[PDB]
């Protein structure tokens, strides 16, 4: 039969998950079956549903509660006289690590702005809606007095201001029928938007600073500036007109940008200009050019002797 | 930047031992390589996020394990830490690629010397040859075959040339986790393979048992009762097995009455890729026109065999 799944399944052991074919099937004399192969490339056995975990219900398979055995790869196949149709989908079920509520290698991540307002949800909850809702925050796995600046509405959590303090491992609890339903995300804090341009350190805008170096000899121009948060940073060297690119590539080179510190999302990179065999006219005035979302600044290095 | 969102090469490494991850962009995205790009006054950087939504700090390698040659990241050795998403960069005045590479770090799992969501999967069929590789292996370029985390002797059906393993005949015996090591500047590099072995092809289409090819079984069921109706049949390894129900020339979907249905396909036994599977047929409120001859279709590469039952009173 006709083979291909993307959504990908990660539950704790003991929790209620539901497995769906990703593709009325009654009706048309269809008939629909699953394998577990547990890798690329297994014997891909068929399952034989027992009525106290492994529900075959519709188009879906129930797991009440799951097991470390269930981790797998689950194919579900639809079978006719003429027709055929299947998909394989992946669940990967692991244990919370040693004391802990959540598992390390299975937990969502988020990003906020110091002194801002973030929103965190409780993700991927839609299977145990019903009629039309109960749920529990907890912080570094520990249930927590909420100060009145957090605000809980409807599967979701607010913080109106964000200070450095409010850092670490979110996780959210849900009843499903005396089983328990926990998505964990992760939240890191860093620096606000800059609103301003690069700093450059070395060399500075308004000093014009020397380079001295002799003929035949090694010339290294390292830039240096400071980069806020806001891509990568952008940093380069330019000999008036000409690029890097341009002038002599088999003397000069320009190296890999380096991280010299990095703090909430601020770097302080840095970048060298390598020169070989230097000879006159090589000699001149060079500009390291510093570059980001609300300005374009440039410091300049005479290269003399 | 323009971003591929994820690469689909992942890697899978235990706690203590080599990895080497490759910049995607230079090997399959672009041509160009790293030496001739950086020309150019490309530079290249490397993120790690941990997740699709975390931070992406910036690493400093300042590392005697962690070290950046080329288009590349070595670890020596690996560490818990090290699972992660790596971002590769590569940066210009007006262009810029990225491509992140998802590297997952376990440890051997109880007393055992490998860890079970990271191994490698096989079929064999009996009786016949099967070779088992050591595969993925390469950077750290003698090997050496374990079985099941253990020194073997191996029989003269089991011969070792570079980097395979091969077995003339399998026997049902010969099944489980095959890990091959390699010594890599003092350090162990582990492969483990799982083989599982299944019977040979059929070259016979499968078995009726219920009902018999040539019986015609008979069933009773009066006017306005419950009719059930289960096929049953031998389907040896050959894809989901192809049984069903027919009524004369009309399939079950053709006479669709709300009353009459047909089940799923059950599994009564699996053995070495050998399927006993049954199917039945129901028909609520019958009628009449309900009542005739019913037969069960088992079909396969090899051929097509049926049975029939019959429905009176
Ligand atoms: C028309 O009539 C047919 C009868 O031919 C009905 O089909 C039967 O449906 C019943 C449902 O109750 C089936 O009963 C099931 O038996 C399975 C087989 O037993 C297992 O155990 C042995 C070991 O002794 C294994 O070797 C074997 O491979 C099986 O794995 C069970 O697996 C089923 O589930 C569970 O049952 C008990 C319940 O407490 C659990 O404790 C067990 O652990 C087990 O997991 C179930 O018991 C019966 O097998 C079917 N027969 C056939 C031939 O298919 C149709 O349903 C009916 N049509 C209707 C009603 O519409
Ligand atoms: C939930 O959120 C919390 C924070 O809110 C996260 O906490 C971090 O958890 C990780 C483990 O996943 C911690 O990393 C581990 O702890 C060690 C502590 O680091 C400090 O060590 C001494 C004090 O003991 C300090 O002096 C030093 O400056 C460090 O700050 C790490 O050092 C460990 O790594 C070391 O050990 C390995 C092997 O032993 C060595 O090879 C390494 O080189 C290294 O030396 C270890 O990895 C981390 O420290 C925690 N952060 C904080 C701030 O406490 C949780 O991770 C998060 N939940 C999840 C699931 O991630
Ligand atoms: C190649 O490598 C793979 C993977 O490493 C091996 O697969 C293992 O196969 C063995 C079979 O010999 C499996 O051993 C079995 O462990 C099961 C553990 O389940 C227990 O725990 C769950 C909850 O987590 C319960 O639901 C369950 O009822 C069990 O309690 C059990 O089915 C068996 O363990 C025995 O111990 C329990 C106590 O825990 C006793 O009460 C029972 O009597 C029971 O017999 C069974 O031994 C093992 O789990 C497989 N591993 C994995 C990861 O799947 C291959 O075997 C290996 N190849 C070769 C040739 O060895
Ligand atoms: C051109 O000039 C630039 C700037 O002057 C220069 O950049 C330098 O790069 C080197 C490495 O390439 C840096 O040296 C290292 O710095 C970090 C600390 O941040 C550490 O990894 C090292 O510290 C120790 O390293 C050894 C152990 O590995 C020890 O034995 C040693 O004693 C150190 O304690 C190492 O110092 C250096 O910091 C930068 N320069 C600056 C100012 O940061 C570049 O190399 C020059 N040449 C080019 C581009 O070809
Ligand atoms: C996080 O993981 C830990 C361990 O991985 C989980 O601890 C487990 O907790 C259950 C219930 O408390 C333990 O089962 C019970 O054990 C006691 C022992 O006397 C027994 O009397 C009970 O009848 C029941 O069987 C289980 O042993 C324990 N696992 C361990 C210790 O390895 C924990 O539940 C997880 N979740 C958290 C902390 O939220
Ligand atoms: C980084 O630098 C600039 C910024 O966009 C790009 O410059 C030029 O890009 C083109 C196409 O990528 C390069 O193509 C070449 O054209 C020459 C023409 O003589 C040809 O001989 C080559 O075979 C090749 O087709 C061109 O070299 C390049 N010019 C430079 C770098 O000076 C560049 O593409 C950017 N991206 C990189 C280098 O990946
Ligand atoms: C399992 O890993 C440990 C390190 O944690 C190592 O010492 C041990 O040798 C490994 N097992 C085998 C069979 O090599």
């Amino acid at each position: 039969c006709t083979d291909w799944d993307i959504k990908k399944y990660q539950v704790l052991v003991g929790e209620p998950v539901r497995i769906k074919c990703a593709l009325l099937a009654q009706s048309a004399g269809l008939s629909l079956m699953w394998y577990k192969s547990s890798g690329p490339g297994d014997f891909e056995e068929p399952i034989a549903f027992d009525g106290s975990r492994m529900s075959k219900e519709e188009d879906s398979i129930w797991f009440r509660p799951t097991l470390l055995q269930d981790s797998g790869l689950y194919a579900c196949v639809i079978r006719n006289s003429t027709y055929c149709m299947k998909v394989s989908i992946s669940l990967t079920v692991g244990e919370n690590d040693t004391g802990l509520c959540y598992n390390s290698k299975m937990k969502y991540f988020e990003k906020a702005e110091l002194s801002k307002s973030k929103e965190i949800s409780c993700r991927d909850i839609e299977d145990f809606l019903l009629p039309t809702p109960e749920i529990l925050w907890y912080k570094e796995c520990r249930t927590k007095a909420w100060r009145p600046s957090i605000v809980f509405k409807r599967d979701t959590l607010l913080i109106k201001e964000v200070k450095e303090d409010d850092i670490g491992n979110y996780t959210c609890e849900l009843k499903y029928g005396g089983f328990v339903v926990r998505r964990t995300t992760e939240l890191t804090v860093t620096a606000p938007l800059t609103d301003k341009p690069p700093k450059l350190l070395y060399p500075m805008e308004s000093k014009l600073t020397v380079q001295e170096t002799q003929l035949g000899g090694s010339a290294n121009l390292t830039c240096r500036a400071f980069f806020g948060y806001s891509v990568s940073p952008l940093i380069y060297w330019m000999k008036g007109e000409k690029f890097i690119e341009d002038l002599d590539e088999n003397r000069v080179w320009e190296s890999d940008i380096r991280i010299l510190k990095e703090h909430l999302g601020e770097q302080e990179v840095s970048i060298s200009l390598i020169v070989d065999s230097v000879e006159e006219g090589d000699l001149g005035n060079y500009s390291c050019y510093v570059e980001n979302g609300n300005g374009r600044r440039h410091a300049s290095v005479l290269l003399h002797k």
